[PDB]
């Protein structure tokens, strides 16, 4: 696309906004950037030639724009952005800009949970085939930083927020892995509005890959499906990955475990197949992939205690996936809390009954989580306080699990900081 001579306004001075600034500048367009935060994290990394407005959205700048580029962290429903849209001013995000430029096939992955895992897996499958692959998006490397003429395949993790502002994605293979309550602070019309944002990913996708066990992943010829007991890609039994009844991998060969990680492997294989990656090398990558930091990651096993960093469990579904069927020989010391994004945490309570569960609840919505079972729950302001509280009580056989069911931004830079903090404190206290 062409942007020369346009009045371009970027909203958001985080990672996305800064990548958009660099994007336009490299194309001969000087954009202006604003953020409702008074002191946004990217202020200090902004080029000095770039005009910036902080502490509010500036309607003089918005209502004058030819193009508004909204970071995923600002809601389209923000009154200033809603007014601009009412005026017919074009609003896109960074993923829209990327799609307009990308010259290699795109595999696009969304869903409430599992996105980074499946995105990284498909990347490893492409690397195993010797494809020059660019991996990014909501996983943490801004998509515009991937644009590379040597790049042969893009694998994008996409959030529902990113999809809201995207209209030119025509993925070679796209999936919604699952849809469970999340981000309700951004979706005032509830689960179906959130789902609608995710269903945009299938528009003009060559192959759509759905979860046969989750109806909300399905759009309106047919999608390929993956599932546990059913699907074009499904599980057999010892557990096997199968594709239409044919065994392709005994999961004893994988470094990941857990049923959701087996279905993540199925989804990743389905996308890789659809993108044309040779299956042999795709199966190889499944055997080498070790798992991402902060995703149910054992950070210390000492004195008979496992300290597990599941900082990236930021909603009920992911903490459910950690707890469901969890084996602990002694007591589970479970750290919960942070910014609950208006989630109903109730579905967790059925996992927290019985004699060997202690809760340590903190952050903005700590009180909400302690309420899940008040008789075994402690509430502190911070995670560090909770950890210094639980640490004396830890016995051989116990597990200390940070699986907070919340976003981290009420107290942390990012979920990685929260995970890294937990790992430092576990090393100190364990
Ligand atoms: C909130 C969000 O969508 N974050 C993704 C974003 O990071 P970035 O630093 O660009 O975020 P941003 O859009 O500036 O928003 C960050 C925070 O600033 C606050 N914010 C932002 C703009 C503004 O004017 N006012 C404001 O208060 C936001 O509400 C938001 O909570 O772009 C990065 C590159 O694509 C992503 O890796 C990053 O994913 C993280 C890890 C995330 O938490 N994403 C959410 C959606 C999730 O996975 O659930
Ligand atoms: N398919 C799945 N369903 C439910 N939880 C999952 C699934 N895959 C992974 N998890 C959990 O989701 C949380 C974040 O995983 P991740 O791969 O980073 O997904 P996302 O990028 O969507 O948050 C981690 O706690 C992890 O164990
Ligand atoms: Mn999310």
């Amino acid at each position: 696309a062409d942007y020369q001579g346009k009045n371009v306004v970027i909203i958001g001075l985080g990672l996305t906004g800064l990548s958009c600034v660099d994007f336009f500048l490299a194309r001969g367009v000087t954009p202006r950037v604003m953020d409702t935060r008074m002191t946004p994290p990217g202020l200090d990394k902004l080029p000095e030639a770039v005009e910036r407005h902080t502490g509010s959205l500036n309607d003089e700048w918005l209502m004058a724009a030819d193009l508004i580029v909204a970071s995923p962290g600002i809601a389209l429903a923000h009154p200033s952005l809603s007014a601009a849209a009412d005026a017919g001013i074009e609003i896109v995000g960074d993923i829209e800009l990327f799609c307009r430029e990308a010259q290699a096939p795109i595999v696009a992955i969304t869903g409430s949970n599992g996105k980074s895992t499946v995105t990284t897996l498909v990347g490893e499958m492409a690397k195993a085939a010797g494809v020059n692959v660019g991996v990014g998006g909501n996983i943490g490397l801004p998509a515009l930083m991937l644009l590379d003429d040597e790049c042969e395949l893009y694998v994008l993790e996409l959030s529902s927020f990113q999809l809201e502002t995207t209209s030119s994605l025509q993925a070679v293979a796209a999936t919604i892995l699952n849809v469970t309550e999340d981000h309700m602070d951004r979706y005032p019309f509830g689960l179906q509005q959130y789902r609608a944002a995710k269903l945009r990913i299938y528009e003009n996708a060559k192959v759509c890959v759905v979860n046969a066990d989750d109806a909300l992943t399905m759009p309106i010829e047919r999608c390929v499906s993956f599932g546990v007991n059913m699907g074009d890609y499904h599980l057999n039994h010892e557990t096997w990955l199968r594709v239409k009844g044919e065994k392709v991998l005994n999961v004893k060969e994988m470094k990941l475990s857990g049923q959701h990680n087996y279905t993540n492997a199925l989804a990743a294989l389905a996308l890789a197949d659809a993108a044309g990656l040779p299956r042999a090398s795709s199966l190889k990558a499944l055997t080498t992939f070790t798992g991402l930091p902060h995703r149910f990651e054992v950070v210390l096993e000492h004195n008979g205690v496992r300290w597990i960093n599941d900082s990236k469990a930021t909603n009920v579904g992911s903490t459910e996936a950690a707890l469901n069927g969890l084996h602990v020989d002694g007591t589970l010391h479970l750290l919960l809390g942070g910014d609950g994004k208006s989630a109903d945490f109730s579905p967790l309570a059925r996992y927290l009954n019985g004699d060997n569960v202690r809760l340590y609840c903190f952050g903005r919505d700590g009180a909400q989580l302690a309420a899940l079972r008040p008789e075994v729950a402690e509430q502190t302001e911070t995670m560090e306080q909770a950890m210094r509280l639980l640490a004396p009580r830890v016995q051989p056989g116990d597990m200390v699990l940070l699986s907070p069911a919340c976003a981290s931004l009420d107290q942390f830079k990012n979920f990685e900081q929260r995970g890294n903090e937990f790992a430092r404190l576990a090393k100190e206290l364990g």
